[PDB]
């Protein structure tokens, strides 16, 4: 069983890419489980055709304690037999993402959910502020092959750099490694070139460039993946290509994070960021 | 001294509005301090015309402990005499954002940064995932008046609701209260009506609607607020109006958070989100 995680910031389609990748793996005959660890996204909605899946945190509070929770109420099967679980985001004002994911993983391990025919587990993790809590899957050596979803924009690339810093922090134990960057296109010129250049500086690869295509939203509105909604679409073949490359990937590395100066240099080289006129700084009109 | 915090999610102009509001208060004769508590934004760059202000976390790490730091190296003055500090985000992979923010605030107190002549302190806090960490300024009673920057978009309004739930969590034990919503316009139709409706459901008010105007960008490129770059511009009057309403505000409430169904209902009612056709859910193209 390969223990994987998809990390990335919010608002760039990370969870839609994760679920479409997972659907492509199931189509290939792989047994997969998704464990949602992103308080800002529905990590399983497209596999289950659901509005919202009951979370481990919510159900544990409904049954009093996680000790009296039944696996059947938290683990659901959807398209292609993919098994789906949601951890539950932190209780507002009180919770910590690190505590929630420890609780979910310990529960699934005690109930034998990882023992199956399982070929892959994917943790879908919010990777923006890479604090100790959201890095808990790394610290606990559960997210062993990490793929970072990003886009050719400053905040998404900054997040990729901070996720890489988190991987570096734990390099002296366990075996957590970076497997590559996935570029979720935003229809920006030279975006593919930019993420390839970032991957090169980080010491990894851009494993796939995911195009923007209206069929993604046509499937999302029906609460499904493209693989299920229209397996003949061009975009379905894009997710199949990504899935094949993930299955076959042996290029797992400890990355080399960059400085903010180096990041700004990349954004300028590829036309995203304009040069700063230091001569007008502080000058009124 | 009034202890305020601005909470809201990233990517919607929160720190730009905070600094322009603070600059308007300084122009009004108020002595203000900004304490930056957002890992993802720069809360002081437009007050200092700076590319980046050295943070307490980074300087403490170089010096060894926060006990080795001098206030003169972390607290800098900029436009209108506004004093600026940056807490610094968590060390990636290990740190907690809240523990760093509380370490920073305690250092400022012990070194007398809250001078008896200060009119306002504003904490600029990331309010998206409102975990225990980013609620630590609320739990530790460091900010009494919370203002939420939002916009007429699902994720920003979800963040506003989460911030409100964090406030409720500590209301029976402390004095923290919600003072209002500030709408950062995104040129979306009926956006002001949407935030007026949300504020009413939560029990608060829309304290101001901040329009979008190219003059904000023209000042930003020079690392400046609009108040300093062009105090005659119309947008400069919006920040002054916002500053006046904050000074005069007396509505400080325990909010009433809404459910996600009620939030989607608001978004569908005001044209942001379409009605969902249940009949096509789960139906393949072949069907
Ligand atoms: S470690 Fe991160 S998720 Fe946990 S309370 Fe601190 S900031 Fe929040």
């Amino acid at each position: 069983m390969r223990q994987c995680a998809i990390y990335g910031k919010g608002g760039i389609g990370k969870s839609t890419t994760t679920q479409n990748l997972v659907a492509a793996l199931a189509e290939m005959g792989k047994k997969v489980m998704i464990v949602g660890c992103d308080p800002k996204a529905d990590s399983t909605r497209l596999i289950l055709h659901s509005k919202a899946q009951n979370t481990i945190m919510e159900m544990a509070a409904e049954a009093g304690t996680v000790e009296d929770l039944e696996l059947e109420d938290v683990l659901k099967a959807g398209y292609g037999g993919v098994k789906c679980v949601e951890s539950g985001g932190p209780e507002p004002g009180v919770g910590c993402a690190g505590r929630g994911v420890i609780t979910a993983i310990n529960f699934l391990e005690e109930e034998g959910a990882y023992e199956d025919d399982l070929d892959f587990v994917f943790y879908d993790v919010l990777g923006d502020v890479v604090c100790g809590g959201f890095a808990m899957p790394i610290r606990e050596n559960k997210a062993q092959e990490i793929y970072i979803v990003c886009s050719g924009e400053m905040m998404a690339m900054y997040a990729a750099n901070n996720i890489s810093k988190g991987i570096v922090k734990y390099a002296n134990s366990g075996s957590v490694r970076l497997g590559g960057l996935i570029c979720n296109s935003r229809n920006t010129d030279r975006e593919d070139e930019l993420i390839i250049a970032l991957a090169n500086k980080l010491g990894t690869q851009m494993i796939h460039f995911v195009p923007r295509d209206n069929v993604v939203q046509r499937a999302e509105i029906r609460r499904m993946t493209v693989i299920e909604y229209d397996p003949k679409a061009k975009q379905a073949d894009e997710y199949r290509a990504l899935a094949r490359k993930v299955v076959d990937n042996k290029l797992l590395v400890i990355p080399n994070p960059i400085t903010m100066d180096e990041l700004e240099e990349l954004l300028m080289e590829f036309g995203i960021m304009e040069v700063e006129d230091e001569s007008i700084v502080g000058k009124t009109a």
